[PDB]
């Protein structure tokens, strides 16, 4: 589980 971002 990779998680990018706001």
């Amino acid at each position: 589980a990779v998680a990018a971002g706001a």
